[PDB]
DNA sequence: GTAGACGTGGAC
DNA sequence: GTCCAGTCTAC
């Protein structure tokens, strides 16, 4: 998932867990516990607090107990479920935390890619994952000078760039292919070659992107103009959508309305 | 950067 | 059977 996915799950499953306490954490699959690494101190550190809140910074989730703050990566297809701790459990579900009514939070991940980070509350933001990460898109923070600055500086492709989470964070490959083609810019030209009129109209249809897909409840898919489109018609010019390679991954664009 | 890594499963 | 699908990393 990306920032829109990330932010409907944050905002569904906090009702579901705030105010609850934990009593137990089971964990399936250790690999996925980065800090602290032994994933028996993991647990037990987490016995007793409360879960007071749950935020989220670009793809990540950051659960807010009394003392420490639990950060989560989805990655490529890890997601979150409350129920009751009296039922068998979903295939591929790799950590368990029980709460003290009966109920519990538990985590799917079936390729395994996901991870977990405990910190104290005032060192979270400061240490990784979290540490060196851009600004959030939706805010005051992120504008046409910061992208610029990151832009005019670089060779690397404009897609690359967006990919990059410390230039902004909660871009991932659907938002950014549908960025560029309602900014009217082809995925694969140089972050550099892009003047300054160019760089406010990309920085304008982020925005506007990714705030319609957070209101839709993420992929939305049903207003998507390129991403998985490759082969159909454009919606706006009816040439045919194309699919490559950039940056290392699937990349769709149209070759007419983008240049 | 442009591929391959890290587990697992569906499309063709 | 075999190519494709968020960060890291090493030729
Ligand atoms: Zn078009």
């Amino acid at each position: 998932p990306e920032l829109p996915e990330v932010e409907t799950i944050r905002r569904t499953l906090l009702p579901l867990i705030v105010g609850k306490t934990i009593e137990d954490v089971r964990i399936f699959w250790p690999n996925i516990i980065r800090h602290p690494r032994d994933s028996e101190a993991f647990a037990a550190r987490m016995i007793g607090q409360t879960v007071r809140g749950l935020e989220r910074r670009g793809k990540f989730l950051k659960f807010l107990l009394d003392r420490d703050a639990l950060i989560s990566h989805l990655r490529m297809e890890g997601r979150y479920a409350v129920a009751s701790a009296l039922e068998p459990l979903e295939p591929h579900t790799h950590v368990v935390f029980c709460f003290t009514d009966g109920s519990e939070l538990r985590y799917r991940d079936v390729r395994k890619f996901g991870t977990m980070h405990v910190y104290a509350k005032e060192e979270a933001d400061r240490r990784p994952p979290l540490a060196e990460l851009g600004p959030e898109p939706l805010s005051p923070a992120f504008s046409p000078a910061v992208l610029a600055e990151r832009a005019v500086k670089t060779k690397r492709s404009v897609k690359a760039l967006l990919l990059d989470q410390t230039v902004v964070a909660g871009f991932g490959n659907i938002y950014v292919d549908e960025s560029l083609f309602r900014a009217g810019i082809l995925p694969g030209r140089p972050a550099a070659s892009l003047s300054s009129k160019e760089i406010e109209r990309l920085h304008e249809e982020m925005v506007a992107t990714i705030g319609e897909a957070v209101m839709k409840g993420g992929s939305f898919q049903h207003h998507l103009y390129v991403y998985g489109r490759q082969g159909n018609p454009c919606k706006r010019c009816g040439t045919p959508i194309e699919k490559t390679v950039v940056a290392g991954r699937g990349t769709h664009y149209c070759p007419r309305c983008q240049r």
